[PDB]
């Protein structure tokens, strides 16, 4: 209860702490539903205490803008370090200072349009995949779990554009590739070990010197093993087959540097970042679909309309396509996986009138952004009308953060909307998706760290 005065004498709103416990107490509610409560009855600005560490919420445009973007390579540079980490602290998500600028820099090229373009048809193959799978699923005439359906088309993707490896996770679960990666799910920062360690951060040394590592170490050596492998077995063939994140950031490498076990950091690092993030979307948006059936119809027949007898997507084609656009943005918004956006105060400094003592974390809470009734009319409805072109100009872009903002947003943006977009167009065009009897009507999110269904989203697939 050291620091526990320190909002106090701020004049900062904000829950009364518990001695050694802060607030975690109220994350029995969940991060979304804490974060909304305390929008409502705090206002624009409150603190609470996670442990011992003081955490400022921010929801003024224009301070998340001088946070995340304006003041970022000055004080707001990273992020509030989670667990014990190993030698996956390079990896860019995790990386601080200068690591990162170095990283960034040295990682940016990768996530070009040109090279977007470039891996459109091999994340195409994929879908045609899909559909194969999905066509037996639809045919046994029972319901489908679109996680199982997504997740092995997210794996295949993963697989396919970070190495040369072509699998068919639906049907081949034994490769060892698909084993040891179908473990990297996404990580409940509210289960009994990241509780612990929030409260009792001075245990994250201790767990670090006996090894122990919060990405399940089996996987990462496997991983590292393998790139290691794929470098002396590329080192053979050496074709013009640079169509993949392996082999762009090795031909970086030999054009400071980047090192061989911080290229296999940022390999693992892309491998987590997009095999459940993409799935978890993809199910909610295909559930978004199916209960408002109106705008499923609309989808369907642009797609058709763009791709005519059911014609294979493209990077300009899906670029076109706006309606998909309006889909993909509403449901983002009513689901912002990441829930919350986070920086460390690296120095004292005063921010559009706030004074912001050295080591507090500005949070900006992207859930209870999306759904504040200031911003957004009836914010619960599904309505992708809000994305329409006359009307996708009044949102602030700091109100919005799905993907975040400013010099540390996701790298990954365009990629995954690609994915995600090529995903939809080419099971759309093929299949219908009705709800079954099983399927939860009123969608109830989990409570734990995870932005999640409590329930997995099951539906009914019928060919058209
Ligand atoms: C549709 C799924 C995804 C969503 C919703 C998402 C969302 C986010 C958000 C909100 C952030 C934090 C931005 C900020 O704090 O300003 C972030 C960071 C990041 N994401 Fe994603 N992301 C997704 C998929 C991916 C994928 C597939 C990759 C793989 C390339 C990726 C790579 C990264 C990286 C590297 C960062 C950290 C960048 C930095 O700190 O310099 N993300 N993402
Ligand atoms: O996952 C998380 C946080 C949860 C999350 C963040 C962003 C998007 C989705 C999620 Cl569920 N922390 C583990 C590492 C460290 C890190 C920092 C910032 C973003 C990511 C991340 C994760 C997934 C996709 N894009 C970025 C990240 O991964």
């Amino acid at each position: 209860t050291h620091s526990h005065g320190l909002f106090k004498k701020l004049g900062i709103p904000g829950p009364t702490p518990l001695p050694f416990l802060g607030n975690i107490l109220s994350y029995h509610k969940g991060f979304c539903m804490f974060d909304m409560e305390c929008h409502k009855k705090y206002g624009k600005v409150w603190g609470f205490y996670d442990g011992q560490q003081p955490v400022l919420a921010i929801t003024d445009p224009d301070m998340i803008k001088t946070v995340l973007v304006k003041e970022c390579y000055s004080v707001f540079t990273n992020r509030r370090p989670f667990g014990p980490v190993g030698f996956m602290k390079s990896a860019i998500s995790i990386a601080e200072d200068e690591e990162w600028k170095r990283l960034r820099s040295l990682l940016s090229p990768t996530f070009t349009s040109g090279k977007l373009k470039e891996m459109v048809p091999i994340i195409a193959q994929y879908g045609d995949v899909l559909v194969r799978n999905l066509r037996r699923e639809a045919e046994t005439g029972k319901p489908v779990t679109l996680k199982d359906v997504f997740g092995a088309y997210s794996m295949d993707v993963i697989t396919s554009t970070s190495f040369g490896v072509n699998i068919d996770s639906l049907n081949n679960p034994q490769d060892p590739f698909v084993e040891n990666t179908k473990k990297l799910l996404r990580f409940d920062f509210l289960d009994p070990f990241f509780l612990s360690i929030t409260v009792f951060p001075f245990l994250i040394p201790i767990l670090e010197v006996l090894n122990i590592c919060v990405f399940p170490r089996e996987v990462t050596n496997f991983l590292r093993k393998s790139v290691k492998r794929m470098k002396e077995s590329r080192l053979e063939d050496t074709q013009k087959h640079r169509v993949d994140f392996l082999q762009l950031m090795i031909d970086s490498q030999n054009s400071k540097a980047l090192s061989d076990l911080e290229l296999v950091a940022q390999s693992i690092i892309f491998i987590f970042a997009g095999y459940e993030t993409t799935s978890s979307v993809l199910s909610f948006i295909m559930y978004e679909l199916a209960t408002h059936p109106d705008v499923q119809q609309k989808l369907q027949e642009e797609i058709d309309a763009v791709l005519p007898n059911k014609a294979p997507p493209t990077y300009d084609t899906v670029l076109q396509m706006e309606y998909l656009d309006m889909v993909v943005n509403e449901t983002l918004r009513l689901f912002p996986i990441a829930m919350r956006l986070e920086r460390v105060c690296k120095k004292d400094v005063e921010i559009n009138g706030m004074f912001i003592p050295k080591g507090v974390v500005v949070m900006i809470p992207s859930y209870a952004l999306h759904r504040d009734p200031k911003y957004w009319t009836e914010p619960e409805k599904f309505l992708p009308e809000r994305f329409s072109k006359k009307n996708k100009d009044n949102i602030d872009p700091y109100i919005y953060t799905p993907f975040g903002s400013g010099p540390r947003n996701c790298i990954g943006m365009r990629f995954a909307l690609m994915n995600m977009k090529l995903a939809l167009i080419r099971v759309l065009q093929n299949f219908s998706f009705k709800p079954c009897k099983e399927t939860q009507i009123p969608l109830k999110l989990s409570l734990g760290g995870l932005l999640q269904p409590e329930k997995p989203v099951v539906l009914k697939v019928e060919s058209r």
